[PDB]
């Protein structure tokens, strides 16, 4: 119920519904253009956008570190 | 529909229970937390109003305009 919980639920259908595999700077771009607002990594509390998403792994799995590491969808 | 929405009612309901809103207030309130505007232009209404008439789960309008009251929706 949560803001953290509502952001990982939108994270997660962003990567899904991308075809292909998607870098951190596409799934970015994503969430900018479907939420009309960054993705919140610094309100969760994170330095940067990767840091967020590592710190998930129920839900996303980073491959790769910058702009272009990759984003899938977890197992 | 990906959960957009429902953070965004999430956001909001957060931010009209933590009040004591006016539409303008709230809109305020929204970007001095989100840091952006609340995004009833890109989901297809003319104006805040509209969007939060749109949302009876979530908020109550009493009044139209910037001015109007925004009142919170009781959970079940």
């Amino acid at each position: 119920g949560g803001e953290l919980s509502l952001v990982k639920k939108v994270v997660h259908s962003l990567v899904v519904s991308s075809p292909g595999k998607l870098t951190v700077e596409q799934l970015m771009r994503d969430y900018r253009s479907a939420a009309g607002c960054t993705l919140p990594y610094s309100k969760l509390g994170f330095k940067d956008a990767e840091s967020f998403l590592r710190s998930i792994p129920d839900t996303v799995t980073v491959t790769g570190h910058g702009q272009m590491a990759w984003i899938t969808a977890v197992a």
